[PDB]
């Protein structure tokens, strides 16, 4: 699958290109290694991302994760991503796992790079799971073939991202919650994937929103099973004046000493990626909520959102 003399950047037409993101001929040496590189975008006006290809060795490869960014971690050929992926903020636009199918784009729907506010580089994370198939001591080029265009989109993708930040979980506790909170305050978003980020500690994350004190439910799901972006069970609006509200449940148990917010194995992370389209005369691109504004409407929440999943 290695790119030859041919290179990463595919002619599809007269405005559309696709360009290839992968590993260069990378060989992990231990288990569950994320390795992270980046591509500068070949353009530099502004251009859509309207598709996704994955190019994964299904012998090795237990996910990938794309971002856009400006400012990547390395200047270097590749780099483990405990150092980091992105500098300034890292925007996901795409996720790939393993036993877990991703869900294409709705059509007429991109997410926005390149020009004069759009992410500058590609950033592709990809975690190798079993080592074994790399006794051949073969090189790996795994990584995500993208799909851009000069066309504007009708549509714009977006993603509002729910986060916690103050979460602490004593050993041995049982229960803690993380609830997230925030008004929203733009223009007509409509949901259509999501998904959930905790490690080992998460049992369930829930997402919601929340209009005249009613819980619509946006996603729901164990942090445990295969972190892609899942589809909206039925498209949701989120509108200007609703609260979108999340909640975490983790437990302490089998932990000798306190886990706080961070980003090693022995941290948390509470994070709900709520993945939009607008549209294009509204939209924008980002936002997050790393706060919990109305914390006495979690007396409220659906109860499935303290239920495990089955
Ligand atoms: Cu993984
Ligand atoms: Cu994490
Ligand atoms: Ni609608």
């Amino acid at each position: 699958e290695c790119l030859g003399t041919i290179g990463p950047v595919t002619p599809l037409d007269a405005s559309d290109f696709a360009l290839d993101i992968r590993m260069p001929g990378v060989t992990p040496k231990e288990s569950d290694t994320y390795f992270c590189m980046s591509m500068r975008l070949p353009v530099d006006e502004e251009a859509f991302v309207i598709d996704f290809k994955p190019r994964a060795s299904m012998d090795t490869v237990h996910h990938m994760l794309l971002f856009g960014c400006n400012m990547p971690s390395s200047t270097g050929s590749y780099w483990f991503c405990d150092e980091g992926t992105c500098t300034d903020k890292a925007n996901i636009l795409y996720a790939w796992a393993r036993n877990a199918p991703p869900t294409r784009l709705p059509k007429g729907v991109g997410f926005r790079v390149g020009g004069e506010t759009g992410s500058k580089y590609f950033v592709l994370q990809v975690h190798y799971g079993d080592i074994s198939a790399f006794r051949d001591n073969h090189k790996d080029c795994s990584g995500v073939s993208v799909h851009l265009t000069r066309v504007p989109q009708p549509l714009i993708a977006g993603m509002y991202l729910m986060m916690s930040v103050d979460t602490v979980i004593p050993p041995g506790e049982k229960v803690v919650n993380a609830d997230i909170s925030c008004q929203y305050k733009m223009y007509p978003m409509h949901v259509f994937a999501y998904r959930v980020h905790t490690h080992h500690l998460g049992k369930v994350v829930s997402g919601y929103r929340v209009r005249n004190g009613q819980w619509t439910l946006i996603g729901r799901q164990n942090p445990q099973l295969p972190q892609a972006f899942y589809p909206v069970e039925h498209p949701v609006d989120v509108t200007f004046g609703d609260i979108l509200a999340a909640r975490c449940v983790f437990t302490g148990e089998g932990r000798t000493e306190a886990t706080h917010i961070g980003g090693t194995s022995s941290d948390e992370m509470c994070n709900l990626y709520i993945m939009y389209y607008m549209e294009a005369k509204y939209a924008l691109s980002f936002m997050t909520c790393t706060k919990n504004v109305a914390p006495d409407m979690f007396r409220t929440i659906p109860a499935e959102a303290n239920i495990p999943i089955p």
